[PDB]
């Protein structure tokens, strides 16, 4: 499976918008956010999130965009 | 008109989830406003400002950039 990295809700609280975000090491068409699963900021919560159709993830930006410029080399 | 972040919003979610305290921007169709806790007091929040991708529109019923047809700007 995949967790979330602790480090970076201890770090960050995933406060900033491109906090706790990842790519996912299943899809093209998605990512991952991290949620904290409290308000001790110690763990965090796994969320699978998808792109809409047609997007695909650029993490540069972290962000869903057009496939044209995306960092993922899933095949 | 100047934005205020959702003091309900910020105090009941404390902006933890993936789609919690995310808002139309009134500056423009491609971008919205994402909502930060300001401090510990959860009441009151850090407006960020983000774009959508070249040429898309917030739909404020799924709260993500999204293709123009898909839009709730206006």
């Amino acid at each position: 499976a995949f967790v979330c990295p602790a480090a970076d809700i201890k770090t960050t609280k995933c406060l900033g918008p491109k906090d706790c975000l990842y790519p996912s090491p299943k899809t093209c068409n998605g990512y991952i956010q991290c949620s904290p699963a409290d308000d001790s900021y110690l763990t965090g919560i796994i969320h699978e999130m998808p792109c809409p159709s047609g997007l695909l993830w650029n993490d540069n930006k972290k962000w869903c965009d057009w496939p044209e410029n995306t960092t993922c080399g899933l095949v």
